[PDB]
């Protein structure tokens, strides 16, 4: 596909408003997950790359319709047959057209309108019912779920290309996977880090018997099931294709002697929007729905390897391209630029405490970070965690090492 020519996704951390770090116990084979939908996670692991992992979007397809129900409806074509007291029963020739709602009723007769008893005549009214608008209502299968989850390495980013989606996949970086509930694990590769494994257990995120999609307008929404069923509107399923209950959009009003006007209420859009004001929203445009939510997963990481933990060190000067700020998250992002070309090479950087006192303290979020390109003056953004208090980033080594004093409040 030609990523570079489509839309953006969200697949990684850094800017996000909800974000939560995981640690992996040191050495262990896999991590426990639950990725939820507005949130995005950072693995951090001994002697690992760290990793971002997210669920993009929760799809499902080819849903099935359990009901239609009109909420907008056209009568036109009345007609009123009208009968004399004592001759029985009216009876209007539209009750054999199956798209005629026909009702019956009485009205005042005499001398004056035309009958030779004084009493109740028979009417019977017909008027022809379409449907102009429907809601449908449809159910989801499992096997037809399918989670999008996007996966980030922290290899080497810069300041604007850390979210782009197709930087990151062409650095082989970021990776988006599907996991079904035939097919809930999935190995994928990252590039020079080996690859990891997600196996999930998608069913137990699911409840699709609790619900229906239920489109209304342009917008459709997950609603109770039982809610759905007893809506007053005329309704068709496709067991049952004829509009049934049309008389609940219809007004057959006060007849006179020999005449009766039926109308339809207006359209009950606007209502249904009302009943639906709490409900779930989901994106159904297309023949695909898209949603959102939980899934549970174990990431598993013992093919994940660390990438050029056997370049040199970068030897010439850094200098920084963004000066700290703090991430919202507890941790710290700069952007160095690098003045040389021996590129790629491993960045020196560390958190002291002193200039005098120059023992690591805190650590990296972007671990093992560096340089992967010759060219001069490039870019390498690093994301990391200080102590509290004051520190220095120290970046390089002897004297082409450069510093930034940062304080943490707490």
């Amino acid at each position: 596909e030609n990523l570079y020519f489509q839309g953006g996704i969200h697949f990684n951390c850094l800017g996000m408003g909800n974000r939560d770090f995981i640690e992996g116990a040191s050495g262990a084979t896999w991590v426990d997950l639950v990725l939820e939908g507005d949130s995005c996670l950072t693995i951090m692991a001994n002697d690992k790359p760290t990793l971002d992992v997210r669920m993009i979007n929760i799809e499902a397809s080819q849903l099935a319709e359990v009901r239609s129900y009109c909420y907008h409806a056209s009568v036109t074509d009345i007609s009123t047959v009208a009968r004399c007291p004592t001759t029985g029963e009216a009876h209007n020739e539209k009750r054999a057209d199956s798209s005629y709602v026909c009702k019956q009723g009485f009205t005042d007769r005499g001398w004056g309108n035309g009958c030779g008893f004084f009493g109740k005549g028979s009417i019977d009214t017909c008027a022809k019912f379409s449907c102009t608008s429907k809601a449908i209502g449809r159910t989801i299968q499992p096997e037809n779920i399918k989670y999008k989850v996007g996966i980030f390495v922290h290899g080497t980013t810069t300041s604007e290309n850390h979210g782009n989606y197709s930087a990151q996949v062409g650095a082989s970086q970021a990776a988006k996977f599907t996991v079904t509930p035939n097919a809930p694990s999935v190995a994928l590769k990252l590039g020079d880090y080996g690859e990891v494994t997600l196996d999930c257990e998608p069913r137990s995120g699911l409840n699709t018997e609790a619900f229906y999609v239920m489109t209304v307008g342009s917008k459709s929404f997950l609603v109770h099931r039982e809610w759905f069923h007893d809506l007053a509107l005329p309704w068709t399923s496709p067991s049952s294709t004829a509009w049934r209950n049309r008389e609940l959009l219809m007004e057959f009003e006060g007849a006179h002697a020999t005449k009766q006007s039926v109308v339809a209420l207006g359209s009950q859009e606007g209502g249904l929007h009302h009943a639906l004001a709490g409900a779930i929203v989901v994106e159904y445009s297309s023949s695909v729905m898209l949603t959102s939510g939980h899934l549970k997963c174990r990431l598993k990481m013992d093919k994940l390897a660390l990438k050029g933990t056997t370049y040199g060190m970068c030897t010439e000067k850094f200098s920084f391209a963004k000066n700290p700020v703090d991430t919202g998250h507890g941790t710290v992002v700069i952007e160095l630029s690098y003045s040389g070309s021996d590129g790629p090479c491993k960045i020196p950087i560390v958190s002291v405490a002193s200039l005098n006192d120059m023992t690591p303290v805190g650590r990296l979020v972007t671990v093992n970070p560096f340089v992967a390109t010759s060219s001069a003056n490039s870019k390498v953004l690093v994301e990391m965690e200080p102590p509290f208090g004051d520190s220095y980033i120290v970046v390089g080594r002897g004297d082409k090492q450069i510093n930034h004093h940062w304080h943490k409040a707490g």
